[PDB]
Order: structure tokens, then C-alpha cells, then sequence
């Protein structure tokens, strides 16, 4: 009714979980925004007939995106506001929290629709990725470790790689990462611009 599949977070963080800085990313990652864009687009063969992935982010992200790259094409894109006086868009969501935006894709992407729900993707930002943290269904996150202390004014909210959460959150092999996303990625160090980063992919029990 509410919420049937589960959810996936999809972050990009330094590893003092350091996520932003004003209103932007510190960071420029070619390789890095083109694995988000494969991760999040990613359909199977199969299902790709009528299967669309959604993107779920909370409107300083949306804000954050530039102007030519948004709504981020070939996936449903919803906006969480607790205030929306409107929303630019064509086709592009708005809703009051993340129940709400499963109930209102559940309700606009149904029977009468031709257009089918894949994969649910919570792209942030920190707010949106607390209340994610403590959804009951969310039970996956496709990290990127980025290994320089950037500075940062927004923070992931849960130490998840931390040993603190170490019995909940659990490191996949990098063979089931690589069957997750369809595609084999790159495995241990990659080096672009400076910037040492890795991919990773978390799980957890609901
Ligand atoms: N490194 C990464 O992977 C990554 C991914 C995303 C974002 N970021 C960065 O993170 C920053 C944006 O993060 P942020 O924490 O400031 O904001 P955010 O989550 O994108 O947006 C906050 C707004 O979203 C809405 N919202 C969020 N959670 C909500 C809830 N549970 N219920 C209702 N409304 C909710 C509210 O909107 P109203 O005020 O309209 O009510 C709140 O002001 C930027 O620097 C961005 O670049 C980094
Ligand atoms: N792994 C990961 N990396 C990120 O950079 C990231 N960013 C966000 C939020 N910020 C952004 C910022 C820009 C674009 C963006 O322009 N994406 C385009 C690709 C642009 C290009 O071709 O280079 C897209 O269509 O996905 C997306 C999300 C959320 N999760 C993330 N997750």
C-alpha cells in the first residue's frame, strides 16, 4: 500500500562523512557522477520494456543540480518539501515526506500506468538521508568513499562503516556490488583529479 520495495541511499562521501559544502559538492568527479548516473539509471534487460528507476531527493539537492542536468533524465524524480508553493516542473513531483512520496508513486504509478516503478534511489541530501536512515525499509547503501578530509559544512548523518553499527551495516563483496549495479565497476583505488575514491556497497537486515 505504502511502501511494498525497499529503499537504496546512493552517497558520495569523504571518510570523516563529510557530504557538502555550500549547497554544492566539494568535489569534481567525472567518473564519479557517471557511476551515479549508471547506478541510478540501471534497469534489467528484461524489465526495460516498461521499468523506470526513482530518484528521491530533498530540495536543496534539487536546487544543487545544475540547471542543465535536472530533472535528472530517464528516471521518475520526486521532491521532498514541507512546503511546496510549487515545484518547476513537467512531470516532476513534489511531496510532504518520504511515505508520502512512496504513497503518491504507488497511487500515480499503478495499473492505469504504462510507465512501472524498478528500483526506489534516495540521493539526499542530509536531512532526506536521516529520515532514510530510520525508514524501515531502507536496507541498502551504494557509498564512495572519498579518502582526503575535504572541507565540509554538511555531514551523513549515521556512522555507518563505523564499528558502532557494525552487527546492522555490513560490507558486500565486490562481486555482488558488481551483479547489484549490472555492470562490472572498478574495483579497490581509482584516482581522478587529485582524489583517491572507492565503491562500495552496504547492507542490512530489516
Ligand atoms: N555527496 C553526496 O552524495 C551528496 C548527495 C546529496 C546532497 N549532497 C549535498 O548535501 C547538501 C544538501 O543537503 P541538505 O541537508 O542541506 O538538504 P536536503 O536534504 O537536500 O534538503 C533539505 C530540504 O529538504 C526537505 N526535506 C528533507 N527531508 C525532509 C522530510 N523528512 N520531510 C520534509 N521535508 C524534508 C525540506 O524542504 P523545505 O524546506 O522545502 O520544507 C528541507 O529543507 C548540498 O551541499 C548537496 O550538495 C551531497
Ligand atoms: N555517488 C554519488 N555521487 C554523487 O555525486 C551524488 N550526488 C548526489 C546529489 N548531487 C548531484 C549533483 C549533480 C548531479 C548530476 O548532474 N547528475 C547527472 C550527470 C551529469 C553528467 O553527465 O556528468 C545525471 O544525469 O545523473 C546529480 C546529483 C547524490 N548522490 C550522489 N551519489
Amino acid at each position: 500500500m505504502n511502501q511494498q520495495k525497499s529503499l537504496t541511499l546512493i552517497v558520495a562521501l569523504t571518510t570523516s562523512y563529510g557530504i557538502g559544502r555550500s549547497n554544492s559538492l566539494p568535489w569534481k568527479l567525472k567518473k564519479e557522477i557517471s557511476y551515479f548516473k549508471r547506478v541510478t539509471s540501471f534497469v534489467p534487460t528484461f524489465d526495460s520494456f516498461e521499468s523506470m528507476n526513482v530518484v528521491l531527493m530533498g530540495r536543496k539537492t534539487w536546487e544543487s543540480i545544475p540547471l542543465q542536468f535536472r530533472p535528472l533524465k530517464g528516471r521518475i524524480n520526486v521532491v521532498i518539501t514541507r512546503n511546496e508553493s510549487l515545484d518547476l516542473g513537467n512531470g516532476i513531483h513534489s511531496a510532504k515526506s518520504l511515505d508520502h512520496a512512496l504513497e503518491l508513486l504507488y497511487r500515480t504509478y499503478g495499473s492505469e500506468s504504462s510507465v512501472q516503478i524498478n528500483r526506489i534511489f534516495v540521493i539526499g541530501g542530509a536531512q532526506l538521508y536521516k529520515a532514510a536512515m530510520d525508514h524501515p525499509k531502507l536496507d541498502r547503501i551504494m557509498a564512495t568513499i572519498i579518502y582526503k578530509d575535504i572541507h565540509c559544512d554538511v555531514f551523513f548523518p549515521l556512522k555507518f562503516r563505523d564499528k558502532e553499527w557494525s552487527s546492522v551495516w555490513k560490507k558486500e563483496k565486490h562481486s555482488d556490488l558488481e551483479s547489484w549495479v549490472g555492470t562490472k565497476v572498478p574495483h579497490g583505488k581509482i584516482n581522478e583529479d587529485g582524489f583517491d575514491y572507492e565503491f562500495e556497497m552496504w547492507t542490512r537486515d530489516l
